[PDB]
């Protein structure tokens, strides 16, 4: 379990570690759905940083039918003047159709972040915009 005191030591490498941690306050008190967890990151140069990343499960409606999408948000050290990578967990049944937001990587483009001003999107309003953006058209989908 992630406490607040110790959620600043995790995130204390980034340089808006108070605005972060608030805003996570906000994800994860309002959608408890998102858990916070501590990862080591190594960069090319050999250099590695302890980094805090949300993952868990974000439920979605989609043609009647739900689907539990597993999804892992990895913070920048320079967000939120950074906009964050969004990666999405593939499987067998489970593929990436790539189409105007979706890479053959996983990335996620969404219209609202080019626009989102900071700060006013938050983190929380990526989350229920990801639960919008992604139920006009699931970039992803189950297929038998
Ligand atoms: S958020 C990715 C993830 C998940 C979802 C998970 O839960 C099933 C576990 C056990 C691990 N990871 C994950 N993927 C990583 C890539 C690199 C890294 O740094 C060493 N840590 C990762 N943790």
């Amino acid at each position: 379990a992630v406490s607040e005191s110790q959620l600043k030591k995790m995130v204390s490498k980034y340089k808006y570690r108070d605005l972060t941690v608030r805003e996570t306050v906000n994800v994860i008190t309002l959608y408890k759905d998102l858990k916070p967890v501590l990862d080591s990151y190594v960069f090319n140069d050999g250099s590695s940083r302890e980094l805090m990343n949300l993952t868990g499960t974000i439920p979605v409606p989609y043609r009647g039918n739900t689907y539990n999408i597993p999804i892992c948000l990895w913070l920048l050290d320079t967000y939120p003047y950074n906009p964050p990578i969004c990666f999405v967990k593939p499987t067998s049944s489970m593929t990436i159709k790539t189409g105007k937001h979706v890479d053959a990587n996983g990335k996620i483009y969404l219209p609202y972040l080019h626009e989102w001003k900071h700060p006013q999107s938050d983190l929380l309003g990526l989350i229920q915009v990801m639960i919008v953006v992604f139920g006009d058209e699931p970039p992803v989908f189950s297929r038998p």
